[PDB]
C-alpha cells in the first residue's frame, strides 16, 4: 500500500520495486529520458521529482543514482550527495566518476582530507583523461 | 548486506520536502486540486496545466495528480510526454492498467505502432476494467 510500506518492505525484500511491480523496461527508459532532458536544461527543481522518484523504483540503477547525486550537489545539499556517490561507487567500482565527484563535496564541506583522498584515487585508477586532469587540478589547487 | 537500498533511501530521506514541511493546509490541497480538475472540464488548459504541474511537485506519488497533467499533456498532443507521466503512473498504480491503455494511444499517434501492439496486449493479459479491454481489443484489431 502507501509507497513507504512498498518501500521498506522491498527493501527487507531485496529487490527493486521496479521489480516487484514488474514494469516494463521501455517505461523506466523514457522516464530517464524525461529526467534529463531537464537536467540538462538546467531545470533542478522538475528533474529532481523524477530522479528521486528513479532512485525509488530502482536503488540498485547506477544511472539514476548518479542523476540524483548530481543535483544534490548542484543544490550544495553536499553530504546528501556525497552518500548518494559512495552508493554509486559500491555499485560499481570499476567506475571513478563518482570518486571525483565525493571530492568536490568533501571540499565544499571543508574537509580537505578526506576531499584528496578521493582526487589521488581517480588520477590512479581512472583510464578517463578529462577525468584525471579534473581530479589533478584539485590536487594542485588544494596543495 | 544489500543495505546498499537502506543508504539509498536514507539519504533521499534527509532533505525537506514541500509535503512534508506541513505548511499547506489539507482543505487548501484539495480546492486546488478541485480548481485544477474542473479548470480541465471546461476546457481551460493553459491553466489546468499549471496548477497540475504543481500538484505533481507538490506530490509526485499521487496518482490522481500524475493523470491530470498525464491526461493534459494528451489533449494537448504532447504525446511522449503524456506517455512519459501515463507511465509514472502506472508504476505507482496498484494494478491499474488505464495508464498503460492511454500509452498505448499515445504511441500510436507518435508513430510507434509495434509499441502501441504490446500495451494493447498488456492491459488485455493483465486487466479486469472490462469496458477496457473491450477498447484495447477494438485498437488491437484495428492497427492488426
Amino acid at each position: 500500500e502507501s509507497i513507504s510500506t512498498a518501500v521498506i518492505d522491498a527493501i527487507n525484500s531485496g529487490a527493486t520495486l521496479k521489480d516487484i511491480n514488474a514494469i516494463p523496461d521501455d517505461m523506466m527508459d523514457d522516464i530517464y529520458s524525461y529526467a534529463y532532458d531537464f537536467y540538462n536544461k538546467g531545470r533542478i527543481e522538475e528533474a529532481e521529482v523524477f530522479f528521486r522518484f528513479l532512485c525509488i523504483y530502482d536503488f540498485y540503477n547506477v544511472d539514476y543514482i548518479m542523476g540524483l547525486a548530481a543535483i544534490y550537489q548542484i543544490k550544495e545539499q553536499f553530504q546528501q550527495a556525497a552518500d548518494l556517490y559512495a552508493v554509486a561507487f559500491a555499485l560499481g567500482k570499476n567506475d571513478y566518476t563518482p570518486v571525483f565527484h565525493t571530492g568536490q563535496c568533501q571540499l565544499r564541506l571543508k574537509a580537505p582530507l578526506k576531499a584528496k583522498e578521493c582526487f589521488e584515487l581517480v588520477i590512479q585508477h581512472s583510464n578517463d583523461e578529462k577525468l584525471k586532469i579534473k581530479a589533478q587540478s584539485y590536487l594542485d589547487a588544494i596543495q
